[PDB]
């Protein structure tokens, strides 16, 4: 059995990337794979895909029209001016009819969608080809976001106070839109996520989103200087830090973990992301006290070659979804450090997982260097920390015997999908 899948992510890099893994897990059974999006996030994962996808991935580019304030070097939210925002989600809407006719001239036997495109769900509809949504946060995300529209079980998953108040402005600020959009799922709804992690709260989203939910697994897709200083380190010894793609740390946040760093004496790997000069963001004299034992990366770093180097013993993390996927596959035990949306419901399921200990804030929600510098040497270096250790050890094993069991029950779960779906439609 085969399917020619056509698949749309949210314009988001953090969102094209689970889905480009998908597509390959899909394509090595057999499918072939249109993956959908704008010009401008084509042309990015175009680079890092392998030529053993030339045959079952096909990029295929979605053009939105453009205005002088949003030209298709903005059609992306990766770099977006965040007031672009709601001009990027119309100019996406009002694409609709250039995807109808995408959807015509490939016809594909399945689209898969992300959280909000119901323009997309309607097309395919019309043309009486099934749609199946594709989560790519978990299931702990996918269930509170339920809970919240719908209307919680599960006393490890809480907010600390200070945590209240974004959380609150987020949800307080269309979850009609979110709602339809998983009702128009046919059947199935998939989701990144692996039922050792979720089970529980997998089935809890089962239920209330009225869909058999099919986790479809991690999704984890010449030598530079990073990982020439790595090779000189011991093993273990290294913590890696970095808070993703699309959050910038406040000025008080940056020095806190920049006196954490300074107090652990833990070696480091710190990425620090400007928005659009690195002595002058750091305390006095701290490169040249620090010298060798660590070193600060501006913009971008290889977080899957360092995260699998056998020096690197942590990850001081935003918990984002993607990044703690990564580490758990690679063995490598999380200092969580939540910043915002998700965040710190990721934070609260890897801690009763028991691969991350936790940075908590002051009641003020400020951070404090001694409580950074003491968690980063327990995870790494104190027996305090042997548990967590050990438990990123004994899931990365698991995952990597795990392979790709989850993928073979996605296949026949879409099979059948189509399968009944035409069924159907001969009958019109
Ligand atoms: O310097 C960096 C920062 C991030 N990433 C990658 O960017 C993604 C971050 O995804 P996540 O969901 O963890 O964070 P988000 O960007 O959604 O907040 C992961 O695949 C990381 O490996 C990377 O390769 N290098």
């Amino acid at each position: 059995g085969s399917l020619r899948v056509l698949m749309l992510p949210w314009l988001a890099h953090g969102h094209i990337s689970p889905f480009l893994e998908l597509a390959k897990r899909l394509a090595k059974k057999n499918f072939h794979i249109y993956l959908c999006s704008t010009p401008i996030n084509l042309s990015s994962i175009k680079k890092t895909i392998s030529q053993e996808y030339s045959l079952s991935i096909q990029l295929v580019e979605l053009p939105l029209p453009s205005l002088p304030d949003l030209p298709p070097q903005y059609h992306t939210t990766n770099g977006l001016p965040p007031h672009l925002m709601p001009t990027l989600k119309r100019a996406y809407e009002m694409s609709s009819p250039t995807f109808s006719n995408i959807l015509k001239t490939l016809l594909p036997d399945l689209l898969i969608y992300d959280f909000n495109q119901m323009w997309a769900v309607d097309t395919a509809t019309s043309l009486n080809i099934p749609s199946v949504q594709f989560s790519t946060t978990g299931t702990i995300t996918a269930s509170f976001a339920m809970y919240m529209l719908k209307n919680y079980p599960f006393p490890e998953i809480y907010l600390w106070e200070y945590e209240l108040e974004r959380m609150r402005k987020a949800w307080v600020e269309e979850g009609d839109q979110l709602l339809e959009c998983a009702s128009k799922s046919c059947g199935i709804i998939l989701i990144k996520s692996f039922r050792e992690l979720e089970g529980k709260y997998i089935d809890f989203f089962s239920e209330l989103s009225g869909k058999k939910i099919v986790p479809v697994g991690p999704l984890v897709q010449e030598k530079g200087e990073i990982i020439q200083w790595l090779d000189k380190k011991d093993k273990s010894s290294v913590v890696f830090v970095s808070f993703g793609s699309e959050y910038f740390l406040t000025s008080e946040e940056m020095e806190e973990i920049a006196h954490g760093l300074e107090s652990g004496n833990v070696n480091f790997i710190w990425v620090l992301r400007f928005p659009v000069s690195v002595a002058e963001a750091l305390p006095k004299g701290f490169l040249e006290r620090i010298g060798d034992r660590g070193m600060v990366v501006e913009g971008w770093a290889p977080q899957a070659k360092i995260l699998k180097h056998s020096s690197t013993g942590g990850f001081v993390s935003h918990c984002g979804w993607s990044s703690i996927m990564e580490s758990m596959k690679l063995g490598i035990p999380i200092i969580a450090m939540p910043m915002q949306l998700d965040q710190p419901f990721n934070a609260r399921l890897l801690e009763e997982f028991g691969v991350a200990m936790e940075v908590v804030r002051e009641k003020d929600g400020t951070l404090r260097r001694e409580e950074i510098a003491n968690v980063i040497r327990k995870v790494v270096v104190e027996k305090s920390g042997e548990g967590v250790r050990a438990k990123a050890r004994q899931v990365s094993e698991s995952l990597r015997k795990k392979g790709d069991e989850e993928v073979d029950e996605v296949v026949v779960e879409l099979l059948q999908i189509c399968r009944k779906y035409e069924l159907i439609g001969k009958m019109s």
